């Protein structure tokens, strides 16, 4: 029995020289790395095509429909006078009507199809305001019914009015322009793929929710991919996907067999004992990782086949699945380096250090979260790097690693002459956080890790 | 007696299993964390509304009143010819007079109300120059009485001259335009709050104090919030604030009772001894922190209630109080992790290391301050990162942490061809500071911290 | 025999006091450092002249031929309407025809010389489209023969039509403008060199391969250097090159003699032994480095002489050879510091640490490569820092060293509102990579290096 | 005798309790810190005034005389057509002639005064070209006499032609415009100082030395300060300078007396011995530092008095002297912390570590210099961060500290498609340098420093 357990925990070379076992799993792992990486790159080709089409069309729409737009001005593009706003709205509508004559792309109009478009209408120009608004700052008084009323003007695409629009400025909530355009992604021909039919839903927003005299203007698009009706293009990916599936399936079967054998050996040993952690010694975590990677790879390959068959269009989900599977396949090869001490430093140190590291992180995390919330709420209105909770976490994590420090300090230097108390608070906040986390938290973290390494040295 | 002292220093679980004590303070701490964080976020909503209103109105004013203004040009916006300055001034006044017809916001005029406006005057256009100025650079001579004379033209808002302004360029100190606008912060309705009435005091400055042929132009605003006169809006925060106050009060009472018990036990022990540091062993600093946090939270909640009641408008003070209280509430939960060694590494190391760290910082601080002053005065006129003492401290602290180094070096590369001696001095200054502080000071600092950790390992 | 081996491993001073040997190699090394560095700088003069000529001419071409071009707009310069594209094309052609009257430089036209220019034609204006293209997005259908058809209009340079161009927009692949200009690099006279004759091949591309309504416009140049036909300029570099060659040749001969002596001593010792690593003890790696440096220096000097003689024009290859040789010459002087322990810390630590460091890097590299591939494919379409594999490696290597962290996080903040799943994946990817590599991999790497140092301490 | 030496090495408190000695030097040091810092700030006021005047006048000149100039365009401002160059030159001359009517500043003209101005001429417009230039790129030939010929047109300032200029474009070396303007720095009145008279020498350069079709345009100024002739301004710095001088003189005398006493004690001890390093134990380096600081402070104060007296105008030299003296005064206070071990960690570690650190730097410096030269010559023409040797050193030093890594990599990504060999070389160069210096050099440096600290722990 003892020899059986000794063989169970033996390296591939030792196992071979003991029982002449062929190391099929190692060669399978190498082949998997190669084929999975190649498949990921091949998929990335089509993913890039789709993304490029969407973003390039969006940029073209911004240049076509936004009056006076230039690249890099997205977050400051705004109107400041009634005349500017009217001109921008009319420019957008006029460009929509003139698209077939001026645009470099080939677009088709879409009519009807539910709200906000009536039947036969291509463009909806809607203004939303308050049901009752009387604003008299001269008398410091107002009378408001905040229920929002929407008034929409319908414009039919030209056959191959909106100029009377009167905006209720003092109670205006916003103005929106909605329309849809159909186009074809011809560039797919370069990848020997049949072009898809795209529908872009375009929304242009003139936002007055702040009632501050400045109305920002933005353009957004939603892309819907569809198979074209009986297209025609004059005159091995499926087989490669099948090969990937076969390799992953064989690897999954072998790993499952190994896991079952380990479970049976664990049962036999426990029986021969006439605990839990001692039972986990028989569970190969690397093989759990391998089977998870195989499942992810097979699911991603099926999704990729479906997308190429035009049954699906979830490019992002497929990309995430395949990329995660590729990373896991690359990582899984360390299972065989684990057998040799000189090549196993990282894994051994991680194993020894994880408990204390997690316990330390438990205590550090509450301080981190307190700082996150405090900065988010107090400094967010004044600091571009504290606008949202996730952004605050990113900024603080970067500061812990010594990145982007002076710019973080400098962003607040504008408030020194206007909101001095907030500036002083920001000084204390930033100095205390940086000192505490760089000099105390990180030092102890590295000390724990290096002491764990010293243990297994 | 000894058993009493032993119990006094026992963990919540040990205390429970000894005397069946319910750990009310721990549950109170958890509830406090939750409710205080929620309160901070809820307050942040209104804080953001107010700040957004102020800044957006200021940006709109800059676009409305500054001729040729564009975003991002604030620190270089200037006039360079007499005609440009006259056009800018007249544009500002004309836009002030045309505001009701062109602005997207709804503004009301303010008249009189003391200097610099006379009764019935909405806008004050003032030029300040020298009482006697005769400047003859051709003869290298001048005759100056530096007493400043102010001449103001009053403009009444239009009923629903300044064009004869003659600037004394050779002795002109500056030109200012002052006016006030009233508006209403309608966006508050989205938060189910009654809109406030804002008065913006707008100051436009054309600054010629340098007499250098370049006159920078700036716009600044001061916002005053007030309750509107009998407003009308058609059809649980107070209760949540009350709940926060109740939780904080109960926590304060429990902590005070614990502190009193500790003080009584300290007195009894000293009496049984038939020093100072030995007495401080009976003072729970965590409970001092907790009572301070409770006081801050209660004060912030009272201020927030007052602001919501429109009795106050000090948003920044309330935000600082509540954010600091939230951070302290999050930190205070470590008092219970302190009882377990594996989770107490950070606090124990801090306790052991603070004295030596402070002694080391004492010596390092004088070198830091010498560098700060030297850089501020020598390099400040030439380096954008050394303009002020606080900016110098920020730059040097970032350099200590390895941040923003090459840009700091590059800012001086422009003076290599013009002021070479200053450039060489900057080379020596920067190299010496970086080497000394990164390689010697920081190494010893981390060594002290890690040795202290080794002591408590 | 033992004394012979002892003397073989003796330092230059010890060798001199033993046998009165003159340390010629050390003096040769110092002289080599001096002369090789001087030669590198002297070559850099001409290299800079050539590179400046090319780049400045390219910038001038961009300003001359691209309608509305401005500096810094290269990667966003594009057309968005049919009229803009026609105007840009016609502007390029008209400027090509008007060059002799408007350009600040002096250029000559080139005619014929093969495709795409016919005989006597200076400019080729070609449009490439699909052989058959019928695109009907209204009916969601198309009929495409993707064979590319090129149609070219030839323009002869003016004697000292293209306006009828009709673009097939719906099936247009791209438009190109090809022409060549001849000029003379007169600035070489400042270096006392005869000016060369340059031919610039200019390609202007209007790219429509994405069919997205946005057509980027770019200009590229290829420079061909040639000797001018019998030029005339009115009224020691070769000798310095000869001196460098002589010094390197003598150093090479001495190093080869030393290596032969070491090999013979190794043979004698092995014979007196009546393994491999023991044999390598007799091989001076520093002398292998020195002979390699001598070969590189001699080859670079020959190439430099040929370039100055106008027989060659491979400035980049010569620069790389000479710079690498200079670096190796500077490095080789450490061979003599190696004899003294206090000055040999770095080399001794490297010797002791290299095996373990390489073994560690073996395991770390697979994780690094998995991350590289995953990021390249998943995030490349959305992140400017992940566009290519080399860019991904640069970004990840910078992140390992704590550089450019917050900007990497912020680049993805735009996808939070639009592609949230990809944003969440990017969050996990970046956080996991940074934590794992900064806190675990780097800590162990430094620990291995410092332990190796402790061994030789 | 032994007691005398024991007293010689005794702390101020111990010395006082032994012989009742008053610690005058310590109080003098504190007073020196205060007064020297205050003096530095007071001087910085005037230094800032002067620097601001110069820079603001230069910016105003750029906006006045450069056609189409805008802020931030200095390094790309250039002309690209003959018409643009003619318009820029004529605009500069016309603005010079129209200055009295358009400028916001008040300037006086300067006539004659030697080359390049003839008697009575205010502006010199010179073109420099080749004596003989025949350039025929069509025939690939030229005939050049590179002797430079200058032709100058003189323009007299308007009483309160150059339009016939014909540029020889094909052999033009450059065009320059020279003129001088006199003005008065009135802002000094705010500091209660008499305004100085400034003469600005303005040089505008249109540079064609590259003959590349692009002519960059630049403006530079030289400022000369002078005392105005009998100025008149209607109705304690000297005393503070005297106080600083008195304090520094007393400190210098006390330090010199202490040094003499130490020297005499050293002589007596050596005599009682009936080496060098043992003699250096009697030399107080802190007092050498103090006397050097006193000399610097006194010289700076004298120079400052002279500048305020208008006998000198060397603001930069005075600022450097005073700032260095302030830094040294702040540093010198550590002499008294040196007596206590807990506060003497830094100095003791530096003393123990300096020899080994210097020996290590000796070996590292040759590698650093090899990299510097190689990068400067090979990558300088292609990389904005490698243009000059000092800039290369700054970039490499920043990279050693992990700063600005990704941007350094990205600057070369433009050459990947054009000069691929140089790009690959840059890849190898940057990766090798960063790895070697961050992971090996710095680790050993910190290890040496921390081992030295461990010695004195
Ligand atoms: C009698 C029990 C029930 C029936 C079992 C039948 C099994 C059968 O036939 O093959 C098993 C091997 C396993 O191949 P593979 O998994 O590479 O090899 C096994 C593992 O090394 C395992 O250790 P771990 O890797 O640590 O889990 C070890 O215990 C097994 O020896 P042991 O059996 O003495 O315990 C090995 O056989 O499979 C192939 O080597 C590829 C076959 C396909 C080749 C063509 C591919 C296109
Ligand atoms: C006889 C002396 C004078 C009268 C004293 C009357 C006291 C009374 O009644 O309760 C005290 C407890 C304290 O609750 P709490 O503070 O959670 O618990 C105490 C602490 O654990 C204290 O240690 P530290 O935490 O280290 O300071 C410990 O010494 C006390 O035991 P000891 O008394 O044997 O010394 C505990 O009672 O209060 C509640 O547990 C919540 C009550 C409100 C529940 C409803 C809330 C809505
Ligand atoms: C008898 C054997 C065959 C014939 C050999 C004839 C050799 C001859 O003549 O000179 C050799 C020396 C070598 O000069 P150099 O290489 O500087 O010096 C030798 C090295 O130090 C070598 O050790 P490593 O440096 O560790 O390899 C050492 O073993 C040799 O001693 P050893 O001979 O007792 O073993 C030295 O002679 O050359 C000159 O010092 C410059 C001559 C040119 C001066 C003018 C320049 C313009
Ligand atoms: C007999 C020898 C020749 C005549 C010497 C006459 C000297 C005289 O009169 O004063 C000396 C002291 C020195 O003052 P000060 O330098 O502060 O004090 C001396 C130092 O502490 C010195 O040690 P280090 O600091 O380590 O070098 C120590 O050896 C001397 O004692 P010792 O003499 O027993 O060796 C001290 O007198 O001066 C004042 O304390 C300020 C006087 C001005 C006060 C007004 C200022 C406005
Ligand atoms: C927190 C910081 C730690 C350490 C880096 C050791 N340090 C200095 O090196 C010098 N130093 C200052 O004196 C200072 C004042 C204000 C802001 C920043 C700094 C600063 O960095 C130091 C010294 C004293 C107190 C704290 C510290």
């Amino acid at each position: 029995l003892r020899r059986r357990l000794k063989y169970f925990f033996m390296s591939p070379c030792d196992k071979f020289r003991a029982k002449g076992r062929k190391p099929c799993k190692l060669m399978l792992q190498v082949v998997k790395i190669l084929v999975v990486t190649v498949q990921l790159i091949l998929f990335g080709l089509s993913n890039q095509l789709a993304v490029t089409f969407r973003e390039e069309n969006t940029i073209a729409f911004r240049h076509l429909f936004l009056l006076g737009y230039s690249d890099g001005a997205d977050d400051t593009f705004a109107a400041y006078t009634r005349e500017q706003l009217y001109q921008a709205i009319f420019h957008a509508v006029d460009q929509y009507l003139a698209l077939p004559d001026v645009s470099l792309g080939r677009y088709a109009y879409v009519r009807g199809g539910g709200d906000p478009w009536t039947n036969g209408s291509g463009l909806a120009l809607c203004q939303r305001y308050y049901h009752r608004g009387h604003v008299d700052p001269a008398n410091d008084t107002f009378d408001i019914d905040p229920m929002v009323v929407t008034d929409c003007i319908q414009v039919d695409p030209p056959e191959r009015s909106y100029k009377n629009l009167t905006l209720k400025f003092h109670k205006l909530v916003n103005v929106t322009i909605h329309f849809r355009l159909k186009t074809i992604n011809l560039q797919s021909l370069i990848n020997n793929e049949i072009p898809d039919c795209y529908t872009f839903s375009v929304l242009i927003t003139f936002d007055n929710k702040a009632h501050s005299g400045r109305i920002p203007i933005s353009l957004e698009t939603q892309a819907h991919i569809q198979e074209c009706k009986h297209p025609s293009v004059f005159q091995f990916r499926l087989l490669f996907d099948v090969v990937v599936i076969l390799t992953c399936s064989l690897s999954f079967l072998l790993c499952a067999r190994s896991l079952l054998r380990g479970f049976l050996l664990q049962n036999e040993f426990v029986g021969f004992m006439w605990s839990l952690w001692e039972r986990l010694e028989f569970v190969n975590g690397w093989y759990i990782l391998l089977v998870t990677s195989d499942v992810l790879t097979i699911s991603g390959t099926i999704m990729k086949i479906g997308i190429e068959a035009k049954n699906l269009a979830s490019y992002d989900v497929c990309s995430i699945l395949l990329g995660t599977s590729t990373l896991l396949v690359w990582v899984g090869v360390i299972r065989y380096l684990t057998f040799f001490h000189n090549y196993n430093i990282l894994i051994a140190t991680l194993r020894v250090a994880l408990p204390s590291v997690m316990r330390f992180c438990c205590c550090v995390a509450v301080i981190y979260l307190g700082y996150c919330f405090c900065g988010w709420i107090v400094l967010g209105p004044y600091h571009v790097k504290f606008r949202s909770l996730s952004m605050v976490s990113e900024c603080l994590f970067s500061l812990i690693n010594g990145d982007d420090m002076f710019v973080t300090f400098a962003a607040m230097q504008a408030q020194q002459g206007r909101s001095s108390l907030v500036w002083l608070f920001s000084q204390l906040y930033l100095y205390s956080f940086i000192s505490l986390f760089i000099y105390m938290v990180l030092s102890l973290f590295i000390a724990l890790i290096t002491g764990a390494y010293d243990t297994i040295k």
